C-alpha cells in the first residue's frame, strides 16, 4: 500500500518535472517544485505562462491530487503515527 | 455517480470560464485555468481585481469546492484505484 | 446543523473583515476576501504586511479552516447533493 | 491526543521557523508564517529562493501536512465541537 503510494507518487512528480522544464523552461529542481505545490494545492509559485502549460496544469491537478494526499495519508496514518503512538506508550 | 460528478464539474468550470472571461476580461483559457485553480485551492493566480469578481469568486468557491473534490474523490478512488489495483495482482 | 455552521461561518468571515480592514487597512470587501482565500487555503492574495496581521492570521487559520471546511461539507452534502440527487430521479 | 497534536504541530512549526530563518534569511515571525501557510497550503508567500529551501519544503510538505490537519481536525472536532454544541441546548 504505502510502497505503492509512495512509488506512484513518484512517477507523477517524474512526469511533472521533465514537463515543466521542457515547457515551461524551468531548471529541474525549480519543475520539481513547482508540480509539489500544484499537486499538494500550497500553490506558491506563479503559474505557468504558456497554454500547454496551462491545460497540462489543469489535466495534471485532477489526476494527481487525490494521489498525492492518498499517499500523504498513509505516509503519517500507516508510518508516522504509529512510531509517535507506540512510543507514548510509558 | 462519477459521469454525473463529471457533468457538474463541467458546467460548473464552464459557468467560471463565462465568468471570468467577461468580468475580469480573461483570456478563455486563462478563464479556465483560474477557475479550476481557485475550486482546487491551488490558487496560484493574481486575485479578481474588480468587486463583482471578488464577490462572485466567494461564493464560487463556497457552492463549487465541495463538487470538485467530490469528483476528484472518484477520478481516483472509482476510476484510477481499479485500474492500478486490479493490476496489482499478479 | 447547516443553518448553525453557517452562522459560525459569518461570525468568523465578520471578524476577518474587522480585523484585516483595520489593521492590514484593507477596503471592507477586499477584507473579506482576504478572510476567504485564507480559510479555504486558496490564498491567492499577497499576505499580511504587519506582524499583528501574521500573527492574527496564523491563530485565524488553525481556529477557521475546521469550521469552515465543516460548512462546505455540508453546504453540498445535506444540501445541494439531495437538489441534484432527487432530480437524478427520473 | 489533543495534547499531543498539539506538541507534534509545535515541533513541526519550530523546525520551521529555524529553517527558513536561517537558509532563506526570514526574520522569525516570517519563518514561522511562511512554515505555516505551506504546511495548511494557503501558500500566499513568495516560494523559497535557494534549492537548499525548495528541497526542505517539498519534504516538509510531505511530512508534515498529514500532522497539521490532524491537528486540526480535533482542535474543531474535539474542542470547538463541544463548546459549541453543547452551549447550542437551551
Ligand atoms: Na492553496
Ligand atoms: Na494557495
Ligand atoms: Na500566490
Ligand atoms: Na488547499
Ligand atoms: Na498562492
Ligand atoms: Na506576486
Amino acid at each position: 500500500e504505502f510502497q505503492v503510494l509512495f512509488v506512484l507518487t513518484i512517477l507523477t512528480l517524474i512526469s511533472g518535472t521533465i514537463f515543466y522544464s521542457t515547457v515551461e523552461g524551468l531548471r529541474p529542481i525549480d519543475a520539481l517544485y513547482f508540480s509539489v505545490v500544484t499537486l499538494t494545492t500550497v500553490g506558491d509559485t506563479p503559474p505557468p505562462q504558456t497554454d500547454f502549460g496551462k491545460i497540462f496544469t489543469i489535466l495534471y491537478i485532477f489526476i494527481g491530487i487525490g494521489l498525492v494526499f492518498g499517499f500523504i495519508h498513509k505516509l503519517a496514518v500507516n508510518v508516522q503515527l504509529p512510531s509517535i503512538l507506540s512510543n507514548l506508550v510509558p
